[PDB]
RNA sequence: UCGGUGUUCCCCGCGCAUCGCGGGG
């Protein structure tokens, strides 16, 4: 429900992408959960079993019933990143969503200041934003962007990507709404229109274990929707690294 | 808001379940 954004305004010259900050913070002694890695599995956070009926199939699959979910799985059944490293070309920061994840942001605050000030020299601005996530229907379309939407699969260069992207956004909203016990306005009210899918392109997937041969689809988005979002909402994949950030146009 | 130009390194969810749709880094 409650979000804290630690935001560093970068000096005119210098860039510091979310992934650079993330990797630099990897050199400090921060808990795995800060990087959306489950400390009780050693893997990235992911979902446990949802449907009881699969136990049977699990058993013959593995020779035993499924283990109890990890603490992060019980707390975060949909595997939504409680910590994201976010930013654009002009700023970089750390978004904690939920009181569970606020101590991680605290732990990482001074390391992050060190990293940003070292990389950028003098001039770095800082803000701490507080939001509570909310979603409400409107009578008129509000304009939005999605910065660096990532779709691991299904992003094409042909025009129907516009609707392919729309579906993803909707799913994302539902996903987040379910995660945070928020009520979704009806799809017919939302009336999402992806006005634009800019520069559909590829991006090599790099993980904690190294760069991979999988590429994912990457693109920037303009869309409209009769929706009022409070707080920071995301769509697409790899949002723990700031990808897919929904930005209200002002 | 618009740096990476194109698909598997490994974890997972769901389903009209050697497949199909998705999720995590």
């Amino acid at each position: 429900g409650q979000q804290h954004l630690l935001r560093f305004a970068l000096p005119a010259g210098k860039k510091l992408w979310p992934n650079d900050l993330r990797e630099a913070l990897a050199k400090h002694d921060l808990p795995p959960l800060f990087f959306s890695r489950d400390p009780q599995t050693g893997h990235a956070i992911t979902r446990a079993m949802r449907n009881e009926k699969r136990v049977r199939g699990y058993i013959e699959q593995h020779g035993h019933e499924p283990p109890p979910p990890t603490e992060e799985q019980r707390a975060n059944p949909l595997a939504i990143p409680g910590i994201r490293i976010v930013g654009s070309s002009t700023w970089v920061g750390i978004l904690a969503t939920g009181e569970r994840y606020k101590p991680l942001l605290e732990a990482a605050t001074l390391p992050a200041i060190q990293i940003v000030t070292q990389r950028c020299g003098r001039g770095v601005g800082v803000e701490l934003e507080q939001h509570t996530l909310s979603i409400k229907g409107l009578d008129d379309p509000k304009r939005y962007f999605v910065r660096n939407l990532v779709m691991k699969r299904g992003l094409t260069k042909t025009a129907e990507n516009t609707t392919q992207v729309a579906s993803r956004i909707l799913s994302a909203l539902e996903r987040q709404a379910v995660a945070y016990s928020l009520d979704l306005p009806p799809t017919a009210q939302v009336d999402i229109h992806v006005e634009s899918v800019v520069r559909p392109r590829g991006m090599r997937l790099v993980t904690s274990t190294g760069a991979t041969e999988q590429f994912v689809g990457l693109a920037d988005v303009e869309f409209y929707a009769c929706l009022d979002l409070k707080g920071y909402w995301f769509a697409g994949n790899l949002t723990s690294r700031g990808y897919g950030r929904i930005i209200a146009d002002h």
